[PDB]
Protein backbone atom coordinates (compact mmCIF):
# COMPACT_ATOMS: atom_id res chain seq x y z
CA UNK A 1 0.00 0.00 0.00
CA UNK A 2 1.22 3.45 -0.81
CA UNK A 3 0.18 6.40 1.03
CA UNK A 4 -2.26 8.30 -1.46
CA UNK A 5 -5.36 9.40 -1.62
CA UNK A 6 -7.17 5.78 -2.03
CA UNK A 7 -4.92 4.48 1.78
CA UNK A 8 -7.71 2.96 3.92
CA UNK A 9 -7.27 4.41 7.61
CA UNK A 10 -8.74 2.51 10.35
CA UNK A 11 -8.36 4.49 13.31
CA UNK A 12 -8.84 3.49 17.02
CA UNK A 13 -9.82 4.82 20.30
CA UNK A 14 -13.24 4.23 23.20
CA UNK A 15 -13.96 8.37 22.83
CA UNK A 16 -15.24 10.01 18.99
CA UNK A 17 -13.78 12.85 20.27
CA UNK A 18 -10.32 12.02 19.45
CA UNK A 19 -11.79 9.83 16.60
CA UNK A 20 -12.99 13.21 15.06
CA UNK A 21 -9.79 14.73 15.67
CA UNK A 22 -8.21 12.30 13.79
CA UNK A 23 -10.61 11.89 10.67
CA UNK A 24 -10.61 15.70 10.53
CA UNK A 25 -6.79 15.80 9.91
CA UNK A 26 -5.98 12.95 7.24
CA UNK A 27 -8.48 14.69 5.15
CA UNK A 28 -6.92 17.68 5.67
CA UNK A 29 -3.67 15.40 4.86
CA UNK A 30 -5.94 14.46 1.84
CA UNK A 31 -6.80 11.60 3.00
CA UNK A 32 -10.86 10.59 2.83
CA UNK A 33 -10.54 6.80 3.53
CA UNK A 34 -10.97 6.67 6.95
CA UNK A 35 -13.17 4.25 8.91
CA UNK A 36 -13.25 4.12 13.23
CA UNK A 37 -13.83 1.66 15.63
CA UNK A 38 -14.32 1.70 19.56
CA UNK A 39 -11.77 -0.38 20.63
CA UNK A 40 -9.60 -3.72 20.12
CA UNK A 41 -12.35 -6.27 18.81
CA UNK A 42 -14.63 -3.99 17.13
CA UNK A 43 -10.93 -2.22 15.61
CA UNK A 44 -10.13 -6.05 15.21
CA UNK A 45 -13.67 -7.02 13.09
CA UNK A 46 -13.34 -4.16 10.57
CA UNK A 47 -9.25 -4.77 10.21
CA UNK A 48 -10.86 -8.44 8.90
CA UNK A 49 -13.26 -7.58 6.78
CA UNK A 50 -10.04 -6.11 4.30
CA UNK A 51 -8.85 -3.52 2.72
CA UNK A 52 -7.15 -1.84 5.26
CA UNK A 53 -3.36 -0.05 4.49
CA UNK A 54 -2.73 1.77 8.34
CA UNK A 55 -3.55 2.03 11.79
CA UNK A 56 -3.47 4.61 13.86
CA UNK A 57 -4.65 3.93 17.78
CA UNK A 58 -5.43 4.82 21.22
CA UNK A 59 -4.21 2.54 24.31
CA UNK A 60 -6.90 2.57 26.96
CA UNK A 61 -9.80 0.79 25.80
CA UNK A 62 -12.71 -1.29 26.98
CA UNK A 63 -12.83 -5.30 25.16
CA UNK A 64 -9.11 -5.11 23.92
CA UNK A 65 -6.45 -2.05 24.71
CA UNK A 66 -4.55 -0.92 22.28
CA UNK A 67 -1.32 -2.91 23.26
CA UNK A 68 -2.99 -6.32 23.31
CA UNK A 69 -4.18 -4.80 19.49
CA UNK A 70 -0.61 -4.15 18.42
CA UNK A 71 0.30 -7.31 19.70
CA UNK A 72 -2.61 -9.16 17.93
CA UNK A 73 -2.04 -7.36 14.22
CA UNK A 74 1.68 -7.86 14.61
CA UNK A 75 1.35 -11.52 15.30
CA UNK A 76 -2.08 -12.23 12.34
CA UNK A 77 0.12 -13.20 9.38
CA UNK A 78 -2.23 -11.54 6.97
CA UNK A 79 -1.81 -7.98 8.91
CA UNK A 80 1.41 -8.86 10.75
CA UNK A 81 3.37 -5.77 8.81
CA UNK A 82 0.33 -3.16 9.14
CA UNK A 83 1.28 0.31 10.31
CA UNK A 84 0.23 0.81 13.61
CA UNK A 85 0.48 4.58 15.22
CA UNK A 86 -0.31 4.76 18.88
CA UNK A 87 -2.27 7.63 20.04
CA UNK A 88 -2.44 7.87 23.64
CA UNK A 89 -2.06 9.79 26.91
CA UNK A 90 0.51 7.18 28.24
CA UNK A 91 3.77 8.90 28.51
CA UNK A 92 5.19 6.82 30.95
CA UNK A 93 8.85 5.90 29.12
CA UNK A 94 7.98 2.61 29.70
CA UNK A 95 4.65 2.24 27.86
CA UNK A 96 6.63 4.02 25.40
CA UNK A 97 9.24 0.90 25.32
CA UNK A 98 6.31 -2.09 25.73
CA UNK A 99 4.64 -0.25 22.46
CA UNK A 100 7.77 -0.08 20.38
CA UNK A 101 8.90 -3.71 21.26
CA UNK A 102 5.66 -4.80 20.91
CA UNK A 103 6.38 -3.04 17.20
CA UNK A 104 4.78 0.27 17.25
CA UNK A 105 5.67 2.06 13.89
CA UNK A 106 4.85 5.18 15.95
CA UNK A 107 4.19 7.21 18.92
CA UNK A 108 2.46 10.55 19.63
CA UNK A 109 1.22 11.19 23.54
CA UNK A 110 -1.89 13.16 23.74
CA UNK A 111 -2.38 16.09 23.56
CA UNK A 112 -0.89 16.57 20.48
CA UNK A 113 -1.18 18.73 17.68
CA UNK A 114 -2.05 19.30 13.89
CA UNK A 115 1.67 19.82 12.84
CA UNK A 116 2.81 16.28 14.92
CA UNK A 117 0.24 14.39 13.76
CA UNK A 118 1.46 14.78 10.22
CA UNK A 119 5.65 14.55 11.39
CA UNK A 120 4.70 11.38 12.96
CA UNK A 121 2.77 9.96 9.81
CA UNK A 122 4.92 11.25 6.88
CA UNK A 123 7.89 9.84 9.22
CA UNK A 124 5.91 6.41 9.12
CA UNK A 125 5.50 6.78 5.64
CA UNK A 126 9.05 7.68 4.58
CA UNK A 127 10.18 4.58 7.16
CA UNK A 128 7.96 1.98 4.69
CA UNK A 129 8.11 3.08 1.29
CA UNK A 130 5.03 4.77 1.47
F1 LIG B 1 -6.76 6.23 26.25
BE1 LIG B 1 -5.66 6.41 25.44
F2 LIG B 1 -4.62 5.59 25.84
F3 LIG B 1 -5.37 7.76 25.29
MG1 LIG C 1 -20.00 -1.88 17.46
MN1 LIG D 1 -8.89 5.68 25.64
Amino acid sequence: HMADKELKFLVVDDFSTMRRIVRNLLKELGFNNVEEAEDGVDALNKLQAGGYGFVISDWDMPNMDGLELLKTIRADGAMSALPVLMVTAKAKKENIIAAAQAGASGYVVKPFTAATLEEKLNKIFEKLGM
